[PDB]
């Protein structure tokens, strides 16, 4: 089993192009980068569990139906009476994509009563990212949560970087993306956060694995000194693959890794991961899914 | 003449479809909020208009203000917050059980005193206050504030507009802030719904000056003292009727701002007009412009 928590919210997705200011119309959408690992990761076959927050409103009730019909056990999402469900205005489309995300939501808001713990021990895995951390109280909760689980699980990390979730925080960011780093079996960066961290003394790497993507370039694959070159909601595909891989592959076999993980993202070109059966005929995928 | 409007401006994110906000896939994004709506009403009858409210500093808010700047609605009192995000509402316009997701903590609900244009609301003749504004502090004990500030000075004309969901937890507080809010009042909107919620739980739901119930469709009345004007409404062909409340609360304001007396007959008749024709026009801000509403002579009487 592999639990992600983090940050469960709808993203309000701009059906045209322009600045978030400009466009009409926007279509509603399940998001979140942990619930968007939870669900990929139950797509290739292996149970999933999210540890949310959503409002007692009907887009809690769009977020949790929307991850039932996914097999995501959706026990440890909790309903916020005082906070609403979050939101997040998605521009993709441009040179410059853009997103308004509110803050004051419930997933911002969780306290330690919150976490179901049989959950949190029932984990092989444990995925969070660095979006959750940018608010107490769940800075705090998830914090805490993942330092319990070090060692009985493994944890990733998805650094997943949005500097405007951390304005007037900045200092606060770099000490907690480390701490978080840490903590970290497997990382998950792209090259641009790798650079931006590191020329902040922050050193990102995780102690099992570092999953560094790199765009069109595809990713790359370090486990302690080796390296693995793979040339190319994909990210959050690419991550449950890993996840996946990591809990399937018995001795981490990064070369069946790295080829599991391309070609789940690349069938994955925010809940885009393809389906077990999707990859049958795929023989780096019955590699990891059936052997 | 100013009318000055202060409340809640929001981006109302409206469904395209039919059904639950839970299972509705797309919605349009457009400019709203009750005084933003009645405020852009009155520009569009040729009347300075201005609008206090707080929106975040954010895409949202620059939009809510080039929107209002394209309505001729000064915006010079709408403060950006920093620390909170432009007001949004999902909302469900159809079906017989119309739905809405407000979000509280949100830029409007934010107002302090600092963020007053004192100004603007001591130019104001006219200041046009609701109820949604007052759901959260601090901005309820700024717009409070603001309103007793001004009796005297200023017409005071209450929306009466009730969000039950707004309240809950704090219905003793609501119909504190509300009997607070009509007693403040020289000019109160309210439906007969609202006139009976209120009035059950003994707040009196009229103004000082003059009281505008509405009865939906049917068309509305005007009660001063204990004179009675009912007007029904005209027998319409609706576009859309999304904005003909707050269309009508601006002709209110204009007509009683433009006339000589508080002559119910000729504010009825002008305020029935601009709902009425404001039926042919889609969304919240659907009040015709004074050039359209020229052409009819129930509208010349106040207008011209």
């Amino acid at each position: 089993l592999i639990a992600s928590i983090g940050e469960l919210l709808i993203d309000l997705i701009s059906v045209e192009e322009g600045d978030l200011k400009d466009v009409r119309l926007f279509e509603k959408h399940p998001g979140g980068a942990p619930a968007n690992v939870a669900v990929g990761v139950s797509r290739l076959g292996v149970k999933s569990s999210l540890i949310s927050k959503v409002g007692n409103d009907p887009f809690g009730e769009y977020l949790i139906e929307e991850l039932s019909k996914e097999n995501v056990d959706t026990r440890g999402i909790v309903k916020d009476e005082k906070k609403h469900t979050g939101i997040v205005f998605v521009q993709l489309k441009g040179a410059s994509p853009s997103f308004l995300l509110y803050d004051d939501v419930a997933y911002f808001n969780m306290t330690l009563n919150d976490i179901n713990w049989d959950i949190v021990e029932e984990a092989k895995i444990v995925n969070f990212g660095s979006v959750i951390l940018a608010r107490n109280p769940s800075r705090e909760t998830v914090m805490k949560v993942i330092k319990k689980i070090k060692g009985s699980s493994l944890i990733a990390f998805d650094v997943n970087l949005r500097l405007d979730l951390w304005r007037g925080q900045e200092e606060e960011m770099i000490k907690v993306l480390e701490e978080s780093i840490k903590l970290a079996d497997i990382v998950k960066a792209s090259e641009e956060e790798v650079l931006y961290l590191e020329n902040q003394g922050v050193e990102v790497k995780g102690s099992m694995l570092t999953a560094i993507t790199l765009g069109p370039k595809g990713c790359r694959l370090i486990k302690n000194e080796t390296v693995v070159d793979v040339p190319s909601g994909a990210g959050d595909a690419f991550m449950a693959a890993l996840l996946v891989g990591i809990l399937k592959l018995k001795g981490l076999d990064l070369l069946k890794l790295g080829k599991f993980a391309n070609l789940v993202a690349a069938l994955s070109t925010a809940w885009s991961t393809p389906r077990k059966d999707e990859l049958l005929k795929y023989k780096e995928a019955r590699e990891v899914l059936a052997e």
